[PDB]
Formats: C-alpha cells, structure tokens, sequence
C-alpha cells in the first residue's frame, strides 16, 4: 500500500526513475530535475509514468486523488501550498484520460496539470528545494542529502571510533550487538529490504550491475532462498547471507558504491560522476573512514 512520503522518499524514487529511464541523456536528465516536463522529448512519456506510479500519483486505471490529498495533508505546514491549491490539484488531476495505462496517455494530462500550477507539485510532493531542506532541518531522523545513509545509521548506534564501528567501516560486518540495529537501518534505507519487511532481491541486483557486475543475479537469489532468517535479527541475517554468497570483496566494492551515491541520490545522473571508477573509490572510502574516525 502507499502512504504519504518524506522528502528523502520522494528524492530516491524520483532517482530511480530517471536512472532507469534517461538512458544516457544528461541534459534530457537535467530537464526531470528542473521538472521541465515536455511531450516532445522522446524518453520523456514513460519517465513520468514511472515518476506517478512511484509517488503513488496513479494505481488502477486513473489517479488517485485521496493520495495527492494525503500527501498535501502530510505536510501542509511546510509545503507552502494553500488549501484550497491543494485540493484542486487533487481533483484536477483526477480527472484525467488514463483509462488505458499507456505511457503517452498517463504523461499528456499530467504535464498538461504541471504547466497549469507550475511548482506546486514539487512543493506537495517535497522536491522543492526550499520545502525539502526545511523539513530536513525540523526532522532530524529523515537522512538529509549530503551524508551516506551508512554515516546517517552509524551515528545512531555507534560512538565515533569505537572498535565495533570500525570493523563494520572495514569489513561490512560486524558480531557485535549492536550491527542488528545499523544493518536492519543501513538495509532498509538501500531499500535492499523493502518498508513491509521483505527483502527486494531487484534492488540488490541494482547495486550489482551499479559497479558493471553481471554474471551474479542467480547467486544473489540464492543467498536469499537459503538463508535462515529470524524475524528479531531479520535484516542482519538476509545481509550476511548476500555477504556470504558475493563474498566481502564483492559485496564490499557494492557498498562502497551504494554509500558514495547515498550522499545525493543524483549522483550517476551528472556526466561527471556518471561511470563508476574503481580508482576514484578508494580515496572516497578512506574519506568515510575518516568521517568515522576510523
Ligand atoms: N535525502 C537525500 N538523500 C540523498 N539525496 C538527496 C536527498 N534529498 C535530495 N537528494 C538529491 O538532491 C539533489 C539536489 O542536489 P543539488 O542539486 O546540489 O541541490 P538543489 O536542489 O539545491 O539543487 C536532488 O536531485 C536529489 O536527488
Ligand atoms: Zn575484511
Ligand atoms: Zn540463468
């Protein structure tokens, strides 16, 4: 089912998104981040069915306006939108063709939508960057972008330093305590176990294929399949069977990778930062080491 979701959900589904749809286009990328949606660009249809379906925008055969109004209502005192706009869009929006659930027809309404209230669904939706970074400074427990989500789940269960923190910054393990608590966040926040509990084994292949691996997916299931898993310490066993079926070589150099793109989930959508470079990694690994104190 869906909820209404943070600013930081919004960022990595709106990412993936374009990641699975952009193919290799920067400014085509450049243009969904800016929002300038335009029937016209070829990729452009299907990006915004996924970007709707992702934000729980459409479902059956239509929208859904009482999601919409769900997430306006979440946050109404930051998103700077007035009642009565946010109703309106919830509704107009509703009232679309849809019907079929093809690309081109999802996509024509919603930019027809868009240009009519220009940046009031980035605002309800948080991507917005004045309503975002509010929400990130009242809400200290929402992982704000410029820190990995590894740093953001350590800082709640580890002292800086302490020897258990950097076993897991060294090895990607840990048989301590506490690593039950970190890999159940640091899991969840890759979205490698989903928010019902259940391991998404589509997302771990992403982070394979993320660092050009491909002869792996039938060793990741797998891994799954056979694990042992109790529901007290679920996350943390499902990632040690990953780690054990990959190996730590493996599934270390996958979460290096993971953790550098955390930081701004746009990360391989800039030209620059598109390829992954296996030399670049290891002084960006080291800086995380050292942001530890480790
Ligand atoms: N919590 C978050 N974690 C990671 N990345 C995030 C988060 N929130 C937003 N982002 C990313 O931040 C990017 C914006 O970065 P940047 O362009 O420098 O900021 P701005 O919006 O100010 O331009 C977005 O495209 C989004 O992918
Ligand atoms: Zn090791
Ligand atoms: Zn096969």
């Amino acid at each position: 089912e869906w909820s209404p979701m943070d600013p930081e959900e919004v960022a990595f589904e709106e990412a993936k998104c374009m990641e699975d749809h952009f193919g290799n286009d920067f400014g085509l990328a450049e243009k969904w981040m800016k929002w300038s949606l335009a029937e016209s660009d070829g990729k452009t249809a299907c990006y915004v069915k996924c970007l709707v379906e992702a934000l729980g925008m459409y479902d059956k055969q239509a929208f859904q306006p009482n999601n919409i109004k769900q997430q306006y209502e979440a946050y109404k005192s930051d998103n700077g939108v007035d009642q009565t706009k946010g109703d309106a869009i919830a509704n107009e929006l509703g009232k679309i063709d849809a019907k079929d659930g093809k690309c081109e027809s999802i996509a024509k309404g919603f930019i027809q939508v868009n240009n009519a209230n220009k940046g009031v669904l980035e605002k309800i939706y948080l991507l917005d960057s004045s309503v975002r970074d509010a929400i990130y400074k009242k809400n200290p427990q929402i992982k704000p972008k410029g820190i990995s989500i590894f740093r953001f789940c350590g800082k709640q269960f580890y002292q800086d330093g302490e020897a258990a923190y950097c076993n897991v910054r060294k090895h990607g393990f840990s048989d301590d305590p506490k690593f039950i608590k970190h890999s159940n966040c640091t899991t969840r926040g890759m979205r490698w176990m989903k928010k019902n509990g259940e391991m998404d084994e589509s997302a771990i292949l992403r982070g394979l294929h993320a660092v050009n691996e491909n002869g792996k997916d039938d060793v990741v299931k797998k891994s799954l399949q056979n694990c042992k898993a109790k529901d007290e310490s679920k996350a943390r066993d499902y990632y040690k069977c990953i780690y054990d079926g990959l190996g730590e070589q493996l599934f270390m150099k996958v979460l290096d990778y993971i953790e550098v793109r955390s930081e701004n989930y746009s990360y391989r959508l800039r030209e620059a930062t598109s390829k992954y470079d296996a030399n670049a990694m290891r002084s960006k690994v080291k800086a995380l080491d050292s942001e530890a104190k480790c």
